[PDB]
């Protein structure tokens, strides 16, 4: 049904303050519900200290013209690339505007990281149970494409970049200073 993949694997000692810093744009993502056809633009900016993960999120519905802030925060597997977060919904200026629904979570692994590239895997869970799943290629940079290293990952799992949708060919916007002034 909503069910996420498998074979999803941890990448093998990401580093830590390297991935969890800075702005990520997502260049190129696949939901894997193929009616999922509402385009979008997302941004990103992961912290880590403790073992605990708090990152803030930025969708940007390119249909609507609509974008929703939110940010997440769990703990980190020992496997050191892989984390579940409680997500709530705030405002632009990182104020919470709807508290956190104890309910939903969703799961992030870190698949490869390589240069200023990387590919995640996320899956959406309600009450512990797989509700969709999107891959995205990430990069510091929002005109770039992925590393070979990136597309050497998908290609592990039997997927190919050009079923992906990319976003630097959509009439992005981006709120960059709700994420470049995360936890400042
Ligand atoms: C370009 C890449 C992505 C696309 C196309 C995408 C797509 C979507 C869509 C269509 C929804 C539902 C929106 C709605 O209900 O109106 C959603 C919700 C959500 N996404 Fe994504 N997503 C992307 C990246 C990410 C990433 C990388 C994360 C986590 C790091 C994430 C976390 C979430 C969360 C927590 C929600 C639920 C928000 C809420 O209901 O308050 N998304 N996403």
């Amino acid at each position: 049904p909503g069910e996420c993949s498998v074979n999803v694997i941890p990448k093998k000692n990401l580093d830590k303050a390297k991935f969890f810093s800075g702005t990520w744009y997502v260049t190129h993502y696949l939901d894997m519900d193929p009616q999922a056809t509402e385009k979008f633009c997302f941004s990103f900016a992961p912290r880590e200290s403790g073992g605990t993960v708090k990152e803030a999120l930025y969708h940007f519905n390119v249909d609507s013209k609509v974008s929703f802030y939110n940010t997440g925060t769990g703990p980190l597997e020992s496997n050191g690339a892989k984390y579940t977060a409680k997500f709530n919904t705030v405002d632009k200026k990182g104020k919470e505007i709807k508290p956190a629904d104890e309910k939903y979570s969703y799961t992030v692994t870190v698949i490869e990281a390589a240069k200023q590239s990387a590919l995640i895997h996320i899956c959406l869970q309600e009450d512990g149970k797989d509700i969709g799943d999107l891959y995205s290629v990430l990069n510091r940079n929002k005109n770039a494409l992925p590393n070979k290293k990136i597309k050497k990952a998908l290609n592990k799992v039997s997927l190919v970049l050009t079923k992906f949708v990319v976003t630097k060919d959509l009439d992005c916007k981006y709120d960059d200073k709700f994420l470049s002034s995360w936890q400042k």
